[PDB]
């Protein structure tokens, strides 16, 4: 039970205004947006470099990506 892939610049709101994310996003979960090529690209980790590691480290990462 996993979140659709985004394109990233799907979440990546950039504009404040307090938007609407898609149709079942998750805030502290945004990465579960990021697609394997976003996720690898956008933290520079194989997706799953992520689903192994922490929250805190997951948490300086998906800042890096501005998903937090």
């Amino acid at each position: 039970p996993g979140l659709q892939i985004y394109p990233y610049e799907m979440l990546v709101v950039t504009n404040k205004g307090r938007t609407k994310l898609p149709p079942g996003v998750d805030r502290m979960r945004l990465e579960r947006h990021l697609s394997a090529e976003d996720f690898s690209r956008v933290f520079a980790m194989s997706p799953e470099e992520f689903g192994k590691l922490a929250l805190w480290k997951r948490n300086e990462l998906k800042k890096k990506a501005s998903l937090f």
